[PDB]
Parts: structure tokens; C-alpha cells; sequence
């Protein structure tokens, strides 16, 4: 039968999918860890035991425990981005889409959700693997990591809550595959991970351990670096955070035993509660647990990792969205609303600057606030949100971005990047936030074909164009067919650094991607800071 | 006759000098000072005694001592600005010219020469004051005072060398025509100060000290600020200098009285031969001996004065050149030349920068660097030698001029903004030096009107719109014929902030001069120095 495929740890009986008026087989729900629960709580991750007889994947399995945004309720913006299915620390599983018939030895995309590190679900239906699987007849594979204190809480030296967990909860998913995806008809050689947000960043730090990198093929990062500053902490930071986090429960603090312990006896709701509370500034764009740089996991700081060429090398696409940082202000800065245009105000925007460098002092305050401000005309409500727009996006995603893309393409073997500036036409969220956080997507998995969805037939043109670019670079190394008559995509060099638009216009070549806005953010500010 | 004039120090007779076919009169070399000489060296100046017979005024007087460019030997371009008349210690005098006929009681212009402190006479031909006196009806005055060390070696506490003496000169000329301008025709009561470079900066120091404010109704200050960066100096910097001076001159420098004795001793060129030599840093557009913050010709420092509006309320007329700083780049900074494009290397650029910042610590000198580079394009010649033009100008000139005015406006009776980017047809310099320093003076003293030096008749009108600006101005407190149907020269607000541009063009209303980059230079930078 098609759906039985006998794996190293057991037999897995899935399921036959309807897809774009055909059909391809699905496994939901394949364990690849023992369930981290009890006392396994906050501990590495353990191989799931083989189990006889046939393990049930015709269904989803649970989501990690989370935080759940109730911000905007019953609004679908906000809810689709919530888990979809029942939530459970009993959550480390993983989802296989095949082409129908099953493929001999065929290239493999595995999927890492984003979310800060605080959230994600690899059920959701804008993840839903079937369309690319199908399209482009890859085997497409999406994996589970454990977030938020469940996947980060950090207490180095100690073994019961090392941190990194989640990180190693996605390298025990990506080992898996190794051992098991050419039973399913996947090249175990041609594995190529991709991630957006978290996830994207999490790509980058399996490209730098040394643990992960002989784990897949190539890599594909969508709106995240490894280096980004929301993505990292130190070790100090790190225990500093999860006495915090007890002492909010009311532990014993006496010792990491002791504060491990009482930790492990509350519920999973009692440390999403209080999960906020340990941030240590009034910030947007931070995230309480998060991988730290321990020594092991990351042999050395991220920049010395990047500068010595300490990485895999091999080829890379990654880009990022026009307006990466709307979606924080509309829910964490003063004078940004959902229904409004959200003009802001001279006190706001600088509210909000402060709000988006939580780490500067004055002077560096002052830096940022003359970077981005027109003053010809520096009461322009509109210019006042778009300029905390970029800001925000600027400093989180885009510059880190840049400075990751310029370190690997030093030693590596081919880098391809882009710029995606779409605004769908069916966006439920105001115009203001332009193209936002996670909106490239959807567009990547192709939801665009799906009639009922109501894309234009542009955009089903752009979402088969970017799905192929993808499948292509996955299967090859470079997301251009050689021999075709479309319009390339050409390398980045450290020489050109020449990128792409991705939209329904007509592909554009350009260079030096938000030079002067990142040489700032990269070069100056950070020597600021360090001055004073 | 309408050539004698018998005033309170004496008698004086004039000459009748022929002015755009016609006549006026001219009293040319009226001494109104003791000749500086001796053991006058560095001191106040002493009234002249009275005299008795008439005095010749039909020739120049001598010019100050002075550094005199000869970077260009024969070249008309740096030698106009030479004196051109015998130097000597003994240059105390000033020159009237007098519409014919005599009037009984009209409008007073006194004229201020700049040349950095450091050079300049009040006999060029760019600042002959016939055409002004014909046209616009106005008896105008040119004074003269000491410049270099013979004018402002500053050695606080003792009162044989002072500091600010040409400064003081500069008040015995004003306090001369106070008392006697009246027997020339003019009216005491509606003396307009104004100068240019070091004058405009003089102008608005006589606006500022309490002893020089009674002595005059308006001002005008072209390119120039008492504010300034090179304008002044602290008591203890002014002796470093002297005393470096000395040591030059291998002087006993075991006391003010000593050290003086030795300074008094030397031929004038003995001092300017290393007058350059005392300066504290490599730099570009600072002077050796200058003004400085005494205690009593300025009362406490200029910052605080301008705060508390601690100055003399009254009207003005200001402005500044498209490209004030090309001269200063031209004679001191690496890769210019004169008879080259001087497209800038990067390389070149960065000494620029060093030599345009003398004071800025490395963050410092990165903060304007990036102000200036466009990072897109950072290897185009061009914008490097035009960004670095624009650097030596705003920090200079531009930034600190409206500095200046937005903090008179505030307690003024009324402010008049220029902005003057005219490239006159028959200029020798290169073209890549744009509207330079000193070039706006010769439409101000309308040589546009004299057909054989060659301007074209849209200079000419130029040159007519301006002397009429700046003489309806001096007569009423605003450049303006109120009843008139040409287009009107706003008043400057701390509100609006608005300007005209002053060239062949139609005029043209602004506002917010270089607005951005003097917010660099005027807020940022400083608290950055200062923090750092
Ligand atoms: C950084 C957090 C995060 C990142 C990815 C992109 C993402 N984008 C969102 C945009 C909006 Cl406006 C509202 C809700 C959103 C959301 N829950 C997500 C999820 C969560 C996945
Ligand atoms: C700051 C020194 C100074 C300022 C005023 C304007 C001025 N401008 C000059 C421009 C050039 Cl290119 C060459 C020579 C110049 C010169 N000796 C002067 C004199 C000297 C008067
Ligand atoms: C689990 O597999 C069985 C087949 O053995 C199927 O009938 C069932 O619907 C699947 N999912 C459920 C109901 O939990
Ligand atoms: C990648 O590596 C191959 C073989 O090692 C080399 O021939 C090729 O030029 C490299 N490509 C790039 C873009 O570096
Ligand atoms: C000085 O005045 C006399 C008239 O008394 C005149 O002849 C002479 O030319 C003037 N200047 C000179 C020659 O120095
Ligand atoms: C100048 O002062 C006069 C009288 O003191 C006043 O009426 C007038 O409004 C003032 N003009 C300005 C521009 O301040």
C-alpha cells in the first residue's frame, strides 16, 4: 500500500489528500522523541522507542504549550496564527507530504515554524505542505520544537535545564529524516531546511552549529538571522530570566534544583501567565526565552563564529518583507490601532522609538530619532508611522539580515536574495501595515491556487513563480532553471550584492538593500553605544 | 567747498571721484585712532588727537600688516583680496564717500571687512564704496582694524596685551562716525552696521557687547556669525597661543611683561612668519588669533548671552553663499586643485573630513562621515568632493549662522534670511568651487554695474535688486518698498522660518535652511562630543 511505509523506529499507515483536483498521501503526527513531559521537562530530547504494530498518521497531532493571542478575538488575522489543535507538552512530532505515486529519491524541504521562540505550530493552514508537495513534487516535511520556557528556560551548568532544548528538539526531527525519509521516497542528500521568523533564524544556527551541520543539504531563511537581536541572550541573561520566571511563581530560589523542581511541578498554563514578566526593558520586539549562546551549542560568540567562517558552507536563499515591523507597533506601541490609519504624533513616535532600542542610552536615542526623522517635515503623522515602521524592521530584521547575508557569502558556495514588497489583495489587516511580518507565506506554499481563497490570478502567478524558485534552489542550489528564457535571479556577491523584487511586476534587479539605513544600524550605533 | 569738512578732530578735505558717468565725493584715509605703534603694540586703541590745518583725505591709507596670499602668484582670483597699498602698523583710518550734492541728514552704511581675523583692507576694489553711495543715496563708510596678532594677541589679565583690540578698533571707528558723521551729510541716528566673513562675525559681536550696542540702529552679517567656530577662543587658548608665539620667537617667556617686551621688539613680518605656526590642530578654516571671551567686551559666553537675550533687539539682514566651503578645501586639503575637476578618492575624503573637524574624537568623525557619504554610490568622486564642500560650509558658516538667528529672533524686532547661489558669468576660479566665500560682496558694492568688467545684464540687475535690498534696509528696517508691486522678501519667524534665494532667477520663498544637517551640527554632534 501506499500509505504504509515501514520506518526505522515502526510501520506509519497515512492518509490520501485531495490537492488542486488530485491527490497525494499525507503522515501526520510521526513521533520523533519521547514525549518531554514529568520530570523530562526543560531536559534534552530522547529518541522516540520503536514501537510494533502501525502508528495512526491520518491526523494532526497537539500543538506545543503556548501563549495564545486573544488581542483581536474571532478576527482570522490574528486567529490563524493561533494553534489549531488541542495544546499539549506532549508535542514533538512531525508531518511528511508525498507525492502520489511515492518518488524513489526526490528533494526534500523541511519546514521550522517562527514565532519568537514563544509560539508556532506546524498545523496551521497556511503551513499546510500539500500544494508545494504536489506542485513542485517534493517531499515536503514540517517539524515541532518545543517554545517558550518548555524549549528555552536556561540555567547553564546545570543538565536538567541546559537551555537550547528546542533547538535540539529540531535536530532530533532533522536526524530523524536523515535516518528515515528515503522509505518515504526522499533523498536524505537533497534535504533542504527553510524557516521563516524564529524559524528562519533557527535555519541560521543550525548552519553555524557544528552538532546540525552535517544534517542537510542547503538552507532557506525568510525574514530571520541566527544573529538577530531578539533571537539570542547570554548565558547570565539567560539564568537571570528563569529566577525571575520562579520568583514569579513563588519558588524556593535557594538553588537550580530547587527552583527547577518547583518549576517542574506547575501546570503549563502557570508559566505562560507569567511568562512576560522577565523581560528586562519596556520593549517590543523581545522575547522572554530564547537560545543562548552556552558554549555548545555555539561554540563561540555568533560574530566570531561568522568573521572566522566557523559555518557550513554551501548555498543559501533568504530576503525579507517591505514592512517587517508593523505587526509589533500595532500591538505594542502607543498610538497604533487596528481600525484607524494610525497618524502618529511627535510624543508617540518618540515613545515608540524608545520602545524599539530598549538597550540605548540617550545619545543613541538621539541617533536613531535624526536617522529617521524628516525635519522639513516633522510634524507628517504619516511619515511619524512609517518611519517607526522601518525602524523597528530595520534594527530586528532587515540589517541583521544584511550583515548575516555579507559574513557567509564570504566563505560560502552561492547566495541568493530578494525583497518581497507584495501587498495581497485579499489582506484582512488595515493598509497601513503594508507587508507584513509572515505575509510572504502564504505565498510560498502556494495558497494563492486555491481558488475559494480569492487571489488574483497574478498573485496564483507570483505564488507558482516563488514556489518554483524555491523547489528549484532546493533540488539544485540555484532557484533558476539554466536553459530557460525567464528572467534570472542572479547571485549575490560580496562585489555586486545585487538582489531581486519579488511581486506581480516585472522581475527587477537592484543592489545594496537598505545600505544606508543598515551601514547605520551595523556600524555606527553599535560603536555608539560602545563609546558611551 | 563741498570737498572740506571741518569735523571735531579737524579740518579734512576730500576729492570728486567720477561714478558711473557722474560725481561724488570721496574723503578717503580720515585717520580716527594714535597710530597702534611702539609700545601701543597689542594695546586698546587711543582716540586721535585733534589736529590742526586740513587734512589731505584724497588718497587710501596704508593697509594693516598681514599674511598675504601667494598661492597663486598673478592670478587675479587670490590677489583682489591682497592688500593692495603699503602696509604698516600704522593703518587706523577710514573712508567716506559722499553723494553730491551734500545731503543734510540721510541713511549711514559702515562697512566691515572679513579675512578670517587674520588679513583684509578696507581699500580693495571689490569694496569700493562709490557705487553704493551714487545709487542708493547713502553716505558710505569703510573702517579699518587690526588683524593677526597685532589686532587680537590675547594674554587675559594684563593690560598691555589684552586680546580683542581690533575689536576695539573696530567700536573707536563706530564711535567716530556717532560724532561726526553728521558734517558729512549723514544721519548719526541711522547707522547699518555690516561685513562679511570675520566682518559679519564682528558685526554681530558689536550686537552682543554691551560697550558697542548704543553706537549704531541695524546690522547686516553676510556669511559670518560671532558665534561661529573659528570666531572665537577661551582665555586660557588665546594664552597658549601667545605664549606659543613667543616660543617661536625665541622669547624670554618667564612673564606676561617679558614675553610681551620680546613680542613688542619684532618687525612686524617677523610675526607673521609664524603667526600659523600656534594653531592646536591640523586643520582647515581656523585662525591663529582671533576674539575672545574676556569677561568684559563679552559679558559671559556667547551660548549663554544668546539664551538670556542679552543682546542688542533691533532688526537684521543675513545670509550665506551656496558653497562656503570650496576655498578653504582648494588651499588646504588633499586631491583639490585649481585647475582640476578635483574629483575626491575616498581616501582623500577621510582626511577632509579629519582636517574639517579638528576637534572630533574618531565617533565623532564616523557620525559626520555617514551624514555626508551616500552609501549607495560611496565611491562617485564627485559627491565626495561636493559632500565635503558642504561639511566645511555648514559647520562653518551655514549651521552656525542660523543657530544664531533662530536664537535672535526670538527677542529681535524683526530678521531678513538670504540665501545667495548665484555663480557670477565671469568668474576665474573653477567651476567645481560653485558660489564661493566673498563672492556675493562685489554684487553687494554693485560692480555688476560697471561695463567693462564684463558681468551680463541679468548680473546687472542682480547687483541693483540687492544694493536696493540692503539701502532700503539700512533707511527703514525692512529691505522692502512697502508700497511696491515686485515680490515681497518675507520676514524670518521662529515659526515659518522663511527665506529667499538671491540670484537671476525669479525670487523664490523657503524655508527651513539645510534644516537637517544643522540639526547635526547644531544638537547632535555637540551632545555627542560632549558625552563621549
Ligand atoms: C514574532 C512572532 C510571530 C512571528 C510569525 C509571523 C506572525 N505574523 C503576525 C502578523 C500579525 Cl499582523 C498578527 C499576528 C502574527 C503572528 N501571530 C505571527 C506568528 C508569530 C509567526
Ligand atoms: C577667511 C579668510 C578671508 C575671507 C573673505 C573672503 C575671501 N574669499 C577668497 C576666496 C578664494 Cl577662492 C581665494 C581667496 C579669498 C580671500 N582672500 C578672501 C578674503 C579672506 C575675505
Ligand atoms: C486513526 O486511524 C484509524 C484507522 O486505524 C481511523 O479510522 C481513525 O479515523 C484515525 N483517527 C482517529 C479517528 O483518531
Ligand atoms: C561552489 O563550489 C564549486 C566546487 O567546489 C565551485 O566550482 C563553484 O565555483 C562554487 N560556486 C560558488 C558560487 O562559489
Ligand atoms: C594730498 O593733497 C594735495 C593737496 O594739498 C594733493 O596735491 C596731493 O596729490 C594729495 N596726495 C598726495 C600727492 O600724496
Ligand atoms: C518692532 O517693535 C515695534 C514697536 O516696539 C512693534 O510695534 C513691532 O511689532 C515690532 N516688529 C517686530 C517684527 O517685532
Amino acid at each position: 500500500s501506499e500509505l504504509l511505509v515501514n520506518t526505522k523506529s515502526g510501520k506509519v499507515m497515512g492518509t490520501r489528500v485531495p490537492v488542486l483536483s488530485s491527490h497525494i498521501s499525507a503522515f501526520l503526527g510521526i513521533p520523533f522523541a519521547e514525549p518531554p513531559v514529568g520530570n523530562m521537562r526543560f531536559r534534552r530530547p530522547e529518541p522516540k522507542k520503536p514501537w510494533s504494530g502501525v502508528w495512526n498518521a491520518s491526523t494532526y497531532p497537539n500543538n506545543c504549550q503556548q501563549y495564545v493571542d486573544e488581542q483581536f478575538p474571532g478576527f482570522s488575522g490574528s486567529e490563524m496564527w493561533n494553534p489549531n489543535r488541542e495544546m499539549s507538552e506532549d508535542c514533538l512530532y512531525l508531518n511528511i507530504w508525498v507525492p502520489s505515486p511515492r518518488p524513489k529519491s526526490t528533494t526534500v524541504m523541511v519546514w521550522i515554524y517562527g514565532g519568537g521562540f514563544y509560539s508556532g505550530s506546524s498545523t496551521l493552514d497556511v503551513y499546510n505542505g500539500k500544494y508545494l508537495a504536489y506542485t513542485e513534487e517534493v517531499v515536503l516535511v514540517s517539524l515541532s520544537y518545543r517554545v517558550g520556557a518548555f524549549g528555552f528556560l536556561a540555567l547553564h551548568g546545570s543538565q536538567e535545564a541546559p537551555g537550547n532544548v528546542g533547538l535540539l528538539d529540531q535536530r532530533m526531527a532533522l536526524q530523524w529524516v536523515h535516518d528515515n525519509i528515503q522509505f518515504f521516497g526522499g533523498d536524505p542528500k537533497t534535504v533542504t531546511i527553510f524557516g521563516e521568523s524564529a524559524g528562519g533564524a533557527s535555519v541560521g544556527m543550525h548552519i553555524l552549529s557544528p552538532g546540525s551541520r552535517d544534517l542537510f543539504r542547503r538552507a532557506i531563511l525568510q525574514s530571520g538571522s541566527p544573529n538577530c537581536p531578539w533571537a539570542s541572550v547570554s548565558v547570565a541573561e539567560g539564568r537571570r530570566r528563569a529566577v525571575e520566571l520562579g520568583r514569579n511563581l513563588n519558588c524556593n530560589l535557594n538553588s537550580d534544583e530547587e527552583l527547577i523542581h518547583c518549576l517542574r511541578e506547575k501546570k503549563p498554563q502557570e508559566l505562560i501567565d507569567v511568562e512576560w514578566n522577565v523581560l528586562p526593558f519596556d520593549s517590543i520586539f523581545r522575547f522572554s526565552f530564547v537560545p543562548v549562546i552556552d558554549g555548545e551549542f555555539f561554540p563561540t560568540s555568533l560574530e566570531s563564529m561568522l568573521n572566522s567562517g566557523n559555518f557550513k558552507k554551501t548555498q543559501i536563499l533568504l530576503g525579507v518583507n517591505k514592512d517587517e515591523g508593523s505587526f509589533f507597533l500595532l500591538y505594542g506601541a502607543p498610538g497604533f490601532s487596528k481600525d484607524s490609519e494610525s497618524k502618529i504624533s511627535r510624543e508617540d513616535f518618540m515613545s515608540g522609538v524608545k520602545l524599539s532600542v530598549p538597550h540605548a542610552n540617550d545619545l543613541g536615542l538621539d541617533a536613531v530619532t535624526l536617522q529617521y526623522t524628516d525635519w522639513m517635515d516633522d510634524n507628517n503623522g504619516i511619515k511619524n508611522r512609517d518611519g517607526l515602521d522601518d525602524i523597528v524592521g530595520d534594527h530586528n530584521v532587515i540589517c541583521p539580515l544584511m550583515h548575516f547575508v555579507n559574513k557567509y557569502t564570504k566563505f560560502g558556495n552561492g547566495t541568493y536574495l530578494y525583497f518581497f514588497n507584495h501587498r495581497a489583495s485579499n489582506l484582512v489587516w488595515p493598509e497601513w501595515m503594508g507587508v507584513i511580518h509572515g505575509y510572504e507565506i502564504e505565498f510560498v506554499f502556494g495558497l494563492p491556487l486555491v481558488k475559494e481563497l480569492n487571489y488574483t490570478a497574478e498573485e496564483e502567478a507570483l505564488s507558482r513563480r516563488i514556489m518554483h524558485y524555491w523547489a528549484t534552489f532546493a533540488k539544485t542550489g540555484n532557484p533558476n532553471e539554466p536553459h530557460s528564457q525567464e528572467s534570472k535571479w542572479p547571485l549575490f556577491t560580496t562585489k555586486e550584492q545585487k538582489f531581486i523584487d519579488l511581486n506581480t511586476e516585472p522581475m527587477k534587479v537592484h543592489q545594496r538593500l537598505r545600505v544606508q539605513m543598515c551601514v547605520f544600524w551595523n556600524q555606527f550605533l553599535p560603536k555608539l553605544l560602545n563609546a558611551t
